[PDB]
RNA sequence: GAGCUGUAAGUAAGCUUUGAUCCAGAGAUUUCCGAAUGGGGAAACCCAGCAUGAGUUAUGUCAUGUUAUCGAUAUGUGAAUACAUAGCAUAUCAGAAGGCACACCCGGAGAACUGAAACAUCUUAGUACCCGGAGGAAGAGAAAGAAAAUUCGAUUCCCUUAGUAGCGGCGAGCGAAACGGGAAGAGCCCAAACCAACAAGCUUGCUUGUUGGGGUUGUAGGACACUCUAUGAGUUACAAAGGACGACAUUAGACGAAUCAUCUGGAAAGAUGAAUCAAAGAAGGUAAUAAUCCUGUAGUCGAAAAUGUUGUCUCUCUUGAGUGGAUCCUGAGUACGACGGAGCACGUGAAAUUCCGUCGGAAUCUGGGAGGACCAUCUCCUAAGGCUAAAUACUCUCUAGUGACCGAUAGUGAACCAGUACCGUGAGGGAAAGGUGAAAAGCACCCCGGAAGGGGAGUGAAAUAGAACCUGAAACCGUGUGCUUACAAGUAGUCAGAGCCCGUUAAUGGGUGAUGGCGUGCCUUUUGUAGAAUGAACCGGCGAGUUACGAUUUGAUGCAAGGU
RNA sequence: UGAGGGUAGCGGAGAAAUUCCAAUCGAACCUGGAGAUAGCUGGUUCUCUCCGAAAUAGCUUUAGGGCUAGCCUCAAGUGAU
RNA sequence: GACAAUGGUAGGAGAGCGUUCUAAGGGCGUUGAAGCAUGAUCGUAAGGACAUGUGGAGCGCUUAGAAGUGAGAAUGCCGGUGUGAGUAGCGAAAGACGGGUGAGAAUCCCGUCCACCGAUUGACUAAGGUUUCCAGAGGAAGGCUCGUCCGCUCUGGGUUAGUCGGGUCCUAAGCUGAGGCCGACAGGCGUAGGCGAUGGAUAACAGGUUGAUAUUCCUGUACCACCUAUAAUCGUAUC
RNA sequence: AGACUCGGUGAAAUCAUAGUACCUGUGAAGAUGCAGGUUACCCGCGACAGGACGGAAAGACCCCGUGGAGCUUUACUGUAG
């Protein structure tokens, strides 16, 4: 549904109205990570060898289920539909038609 | 169709768009112990034999290969005893054993407390235990039958007959069947009389010994006597047993319609507004309550392959009736009777029909049996050989799915890595355990401390949710403060009431109590308890007239000489 | 007195006491029939309104139990008995 | 609106509140539900609301249905906490001091003096237990107090055989048993052969060493079984 | 040696709520709790043993149950041999 490399809009939290990319995408709890969305403050282990006295800010994983995949060719994130006379699936925007990569 | 390396967190070193991880079918590997099977044993270990093979100049040491016991086909081979037979030595042999679902079924054996208000015949009960046999079901089965009509036509299981006929220290209690309505519904193979061969008889025998042909019933059917047909008919679930070609089902899987913006919020699925899809508003999750965000549902769609179910195509195999009447056949130590027991609903009773142990013991179609002792005529039926599907009883399991069923003392003993800690020499007994947050963002840094544990600062909507982690009751132990008590005899309360400190759901209010009157706790069992008669340390959970199939009366309601 | 063994519950062993057989023996322990049976004891949970008894007779393998009669209760019917 | 009734145990009859669940109609809820806590409120009783606090997502009302439908007691059953009470104990028995160690010492380690067993409280091996043994770090629990200590926790180590005790050798009591003999089934007995040491047979002794092992490791000298080369060889020798 | 004051750790049987006096009476006939009187300021610690019908074991004896068991005989009915 949702895979790395592709934009996406945010519908429903925090940091809502806002694009990005996918970094990394955990496939059995169904969540995405998606830069500039939902960053933490990590109180990070100061005796590590790496730095000296700070606070991480690393993003925090949202579900699959707030990502919407985008095609603003009517200013719209869209759903996606299935096509394929190709012998592999091309993946379609139902909303507007034309073919997504 | 892009992330993966079981719990996996944590790092390390890697693999993958030349398709990895993950899912399904099929083959490969499957150490040692176990029926244990070369012998031995205190299971998971110790000792060997004969063949080929490595190694060493050679023994020691290793690898593969086999070798249990019965049975029954075989080949030998001397039997005590000449012939020859029980013994013995070998080749083979998907032959056998043990495990189980403690369920259902069929046989062998087979109790007790209990009910009878004691108890022995009897009931509990042919039940519980135990032992043997199997099956996907098993058992019964093709009328020596029911029955009294101008009878119908195997068995099995449900409804009714019926708690009626009966049996019963005639006590307690046990308790049918046929008729009638149904679920299901097919019937067939031998033995004998006999014809033909081959090993023993001139033998007298087609009969005996073996093997093929014949032949199956009561309206009496077959040997034998005669003609008239000889290709259509098949089953391998009964009746004899050996293959292909694609249809459909199962174990992976794919597609699958439609919502946008504001308010409160840490977050929209919420309320207020406009939109839409609907063979799809079942259900679960997503920062709160989503037909339209995700996984999906109604509907279509899909098999390289390995099983499974059937259609028709082979292929095997096969004779079908009638009339006659002379002769032969139609299951023998069998049927049945006396003595002793069992079982039929039925307890030796006048006791039929059915099987067991012991002795007696038949008739042969003008025969033999039954119709509840028995006998006589009318009536149905053919005993002493065997094999048979379905309707029916179950569930350790695999897949979809439901619930006026439970929600951590509940429901499984068990939601936590449970028959596990732990108790017992042994068989055997057997508990305790669940919840951070939406996301680990699980408390960097300073300070008292040896460390624990704290207090700030920080993450978070909230840590007064910090792994003693959701809400946090009472008992019980504390620290604070308004009234009060050191001359009094108290089931501790009640009613009358000064003095003091307060100010509620606003009504002739609240807390405290100097002094006066009355007043011997609560249940349970008793003629009668303050009782020195019984029970409870306290607080919290759990903890007892229920359901079924019948009976009778009452209330309702529908019809009413008819109801159902 | 050590070591390895044998006898088992209707049964073993007993210089004999009802003695011992896994801290129990006038007949061991463990699961099953089994939720055995009990005329005998304890227990039996919400509230108000109306009426309100008996502890006697007869028979009992009966005497602290039971059945009918007596006394209370609710509804129908005769209707001053 | 008159006149009437109304103590009550066994027991008969009537009328109601409440709790979980389902069906139908309507409704509140993150501008905060259930639950819990405080209060001076309402009804003839069981019982019903409402007002601030804590709580963080589901719950009541009207009519009807169905019950695992109501707890003060059963020497009731599991869990929690008290009174007895800072009471009874602390499990035979000789310790005293100087020094270190440490945040901390009557208790731990080292030293001197003192006492106790000495046919044993000493030194080796069977039975049984199964890592306890040993060095380095630990102080929450266990130790009847304390603890720097440990038979308790974490990390890393420890058991060497031709000759000792067993097996490749033998048999007692007993156990098992090819054929066989008996028995409703299961199964009981038993001949040849096997198994079975607490017994018979059986070739190695001193000294050194480690933080933990020694007839096992290595120092010096040995011995029994087997194999291969071998020479003097004896020959129907011999097995 | 235990007890007794101090330092360390620290149980148990028991228990309806307790601010828990005596005398002669009454009473389920033996009263800390009732009636009438008399003494009695509030709170500890060491002792003693008259009472709390003191604590521990649903009397252990005796009647009762148409309860159970073991043994016994010329009780009844059976059975191994
Ligand atoms: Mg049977
Ligand atoms: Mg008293």
């Amino acid at each position: 549904h949702i895979k790395k490399g592709d934009n996406v809009k945010v519908i429903a939290g925090k940091d809502k109205g806002k694009e990005g990319k996918v970094i990394a995408t955990l496939p059995k709890k169904d969540r995405v990570v998606v830069e500039g969305v939902n960053i933490m403050k990590k109180h990070q282990k100061p005796t590590q060898l790496n730095p000296e006295g700070g606070i991480l800010e690393t993003e925090a994983a949202i579900h699959v289920s707030n990502v919407q995949l985008l095609d603003p060719k009517t200013n719209e994130p869209t759903r996606v539909g299935y096509k394929f006379v190709d012998g592999k699936k091309v993946r379609i925007a139902k909303k507007s038609g034309e073919e997504i990569k």
